[PDB]
């Protein structure tokens, strides 16, 4: 049945609750982003009223066929009245349009539920520096000091001068990037922007990508795996045979791959820099995992906190163990008692 993490109280609203059938009381169904987990539920056959950003619109009208007259996008940064209700939609700085939403109650309390983001300093002069807010609703993914990684800028840089160096030594190299749902673009636009080629992928790749309101898009992408010099395949085929097998495909064009697998953590970065990370080697093929966040690191989680404030933290993620619980709840105090509030 539906957890009370996913209900807001003194609305008929929940947040990313599609796969618990008819929840009783719920007159708005609110989705943060179009990741699977979340949407989980949806289909073309739904017949509520689904409140999210427009680029979440355009993904469920054009992959789950869902009807128009049951879509509602909102703007980001502004005031709406949903049933009644004042409602923001911030930017959470995930996957391309994934929304933090702020309710403010008809009682006077206000509400954040940060969805799945990744915490950064440009959110604190948003309208959340505005007003003040009771109960916040945390994607808590990372939330244990051993969770450290670095910018998102850094590693885009690692990429771009690791790809750009082996295909400039060989002009026969092929970049492949793995890929399993939307998030990371920036990973293999910014590769195939220095090396001057487009991306080569799949019809329902393309197909997703178009939904996204990425600007110049077109001339970014392709379906005409010939043409490019940069490759995404499932990120399950990112391994040794599943990559030798894709460059039989090319037709002796190629005679090296050089392939990405973005990853969120992975405990080399307890002791490894990003300028220190070495490729897994077998022949012709070498695969580079890079750890490329859209989640919060466990300092920036707390920096956000320790600047919010909220009177009440409610966990989203690892909920379901004791033990990360208690873990959470135990990080939680210290903020408060180290930062006053
Ligand atoms: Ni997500």
């Amino acid at each position: 049945t539906c957890p009370f993490y996913k209900k807001i109280p003194g609305t008929g609203f929940t947040v990313d609750a599609f796969q618990y059938g008819v929840v009783e009381g719920c007159t708005a169904y609110f989705l943060t982003h179009f990741h699977s987990d979340h949407y989980a539920g949806l289909s073309k056959h739904f017949t509520f009223p689904v409140y999210c950003s427009e680029i979440t619109g355009n993904l469920l009208k054009n992959k789950l066929h869902v009807q128009e007259q049951y879509i509602h996008p909102l703007p980001l940064d502004t005031e709406c009245i949903v049933n009644g209700v004042k409602v923001v939609l911030l930017d959470a700085n995930h996957c391309p349009g994934a929304v933090m939403i702020l309710f403010y109650l008809p009682n006077g309390t206000v509400i954040l539920h940060t969805g799945d983001f990744r915490a950064d300093p440009s959110m604190e002069r948003s309208l959340l520096a505005d007003q003040k807010v009771h109960m916040l609703y945390l994607d808590t993914t990372y939330c244990s000091p051993e969770y450290t990684f670095p910018s998102q800028q850094e590693v885009i840089r690692f990429a771009i001068n690791t790809a750009f160096e082996a295909v400039t030594l060989n002009p026969h190299a092929l970049v492949v990037c793995g890929t399993y749902s939307i998030g990371k673009e920036k990973v293999f636009l910014a590769i195939a922007d220095v090396l001057g080629s487009k991306v080569g992928m799949s019809q329902e790749k393309y197909k997703t990508l178009q939904c996204l309101n990425i600007p110049e898009i077109n001339s970014l992408i392709t379906t005409d795996m010939c043409s490019s010099l940069v490759h995404l395949l499932p990120m399950m085929q990112i391994n040794f045979k599943g990559l030798q097998s894709h460059l039989k495909k090319c037709g002796g064009k190629y005679n090296q791959i050089l392939a990405f697998r973005p990853t969120g953590w992975t405990h080399s970065n307890k002791f490894t820099r990003i300028a220190d990370v070495i490729p897994q080697t077998k022949g012709n093929i070498s695969i580079y995992g890079i750890p490329y966040s859209e989640h919060s690191s466990y300092l920036e989680m707390k920096r956000f906190v320790q600047w919010l404030k909220p009177q009440k933290i409610i966990p989203t993620v690892n909920v379901g163990t004791w033990k990360s619980r208690s873990t959470m709840e135990k990080y939680f105090r210290e903020w408060k008692l180290e930062a006053g509030y």
